[PDB]
């Protein structure tokens, strides 16, 4: 596991200049610019940071094959043929314009999801290292810890980086296909009987594959979208406390207390109540415990401040606030209390929280022996026949 483990090629100025000498009077010269228009579109883009160094390259698609078309219709059985190539042209700006969009929806969607969430956790592990780096020219454990959140981070920037890719390839397809139906159709190439069968095609697909297209948008959803956990993070679902090992579309791969491997459906985990100890406030506790009914209620009052004592001497495990409650008084032999306490820490290191909460039990034992607190079994009246 990752967590929980014991020439022509740089002739294109050259190729420009020819391109612009190919004509210097007339009709056919924007004809003529196409053949290395994309030179100017360069230039274009040149005269015009996430998206804009991800996205000028598509834009520059889009407008240049907008021109191209623009000159086209303004440019004119050869009479089918030309009506073939105009809508051939119509197409490919249609494919075009759609690829623009995935492009720039599927950027948004990569880096939303992490640059307005952890944006702070990668300078912080930046930070460490340019320490770490300068002191080479309890100190082991801190340059673990360095060295364990900096791979945390790695991890979760290669599960996002793989899961967009993934939509990729999703969407890629799906355009890919409807293109090449929509230059069937709109160019005349399709007949009666093709559009009769490709439609037909459609809608059986569309029972085939519906659940799997659903499927596939919730968990991109939750995923993206809502975003319960992280990589690394410590979460509780139904009960179970698990490390985030993995995240994917189709599934989350979890770690349990005892370090086995869970393959998670996301269909399931989206309509689950997910806690999350990482991203919690510092958490509370309770340690339920019971007395006799006829303890003193002066030792009742010793034993709040005994406690509160230690709680104030141990405050880099403790905070200051507790409670005592006194909840229930069965028969008259018991009395049932709970000793409410705050942590310093949030519980993503469990053990730790386990340590801290086992000291301060073993301080309630001394406390009760002290005060001499008891609890005893109500009497038994015996009866004896010879
Ligand atoms: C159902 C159509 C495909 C869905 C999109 C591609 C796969 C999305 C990611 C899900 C996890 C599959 C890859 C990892 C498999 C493995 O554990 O080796």
């Amino acid at each position: 596991s990752r967590f929980g483990e014991p020439l022509m090629i740089e002739l294109s100025v050259f190729l420009c200049l020819l391109g612009c000498l190919v004509c210097s009077l007339w009709f056919l010269l924007l004809l003529v610019i196409f053949s290395g228009m994309l030179i100017t579109h360069w230039i274009v883009h040149v005269a015009v940071l996430y998206f804009t160094h991800g996205l000028k390259t598509s834009v520059e698609v889009f407008i240049w094959i907008t021109v191209v078309l623009a000159t086209w219709v303004m440019l004119i059985q050869t009479r089918k043929i030309l009506e073939f190539v105009t809508w051939t042209i119509v197409t490919v700006l249609i494919g075009a314009f759609l690829w623009l969009v995935k492009t720039t929806l599927l950027k948004i969607l990569a880096s939303s999801f992490h640059l307005n969430r952890f944006f702070d956790r990668i300078q912080e592990s930046v930070f460490h290292h340019s320490v770490l780096q300068t002191l080479a020219g309890a100190f082991a454990k801190w340059v673990v810890k360095v060295y364990n959140d900096q791979a945390a981070l790695k991890h979760a920037l290669n599960d996002n980086k793989t899961a967009v890719k993934q939509l990729n390839k999703l969407v890629t397809a799906i355009l890919i296909v409807m293109m090449i139906v929509i230059w069937l159709i709109v160019t005349g190439i399709a007949t009666t009987k093709l559009i009769v069968l490709l439609s037909s095609q459609l809608v059986v697909a569309a029972f085939i594959f519906g659940n799997t297209c659903k499927t596939i948008f919730e968990a991109i959803i939750f995923v993206f979208v809502m975003h319960p956990f992280d990589v690394g993070d410590r979460c509780v679902i139904d009960g179970n406390k698990m490390l985030v090992e993995e995240m994917n579309i189709l599934t989350t791969v979890f770690l349990k207390w005892d370090k086995e491997k869970v393959y998670y459906p996301n269909s399931i985990l989206c309509t689950k109540a997910i806690g999350n100890f990482f991203r919690s406030p510092d958490q509370g506790d309770v340690l339920e415990f019971s007395v006799d009914f006829t303890t003193p209620v002066l030792k009742i009052g010793d034993l709040k401040d005994r406690i509160k004592m230690y709680l104030e001497q141990n405050l880099n495990f403790w905070h200051p606030q507790h409670n005592m409650v006194v909840k229930e008084i069965e028969n008259v032999n018991k009395i049932k209390m709970a000793l409410f306490v705050n942590h310093t820490i949030n519980f993503q290191d469990f053990a730790e929280k386990n340590r801290r909460r086992s000291e301060l039990v073993l301080e309630l034992k001394k406390i009760f022996e002290e005060l001499d607190i008891k609890y005893n079994l109500l009497p038994q009246e015996i009866s004896i026949r010879n």
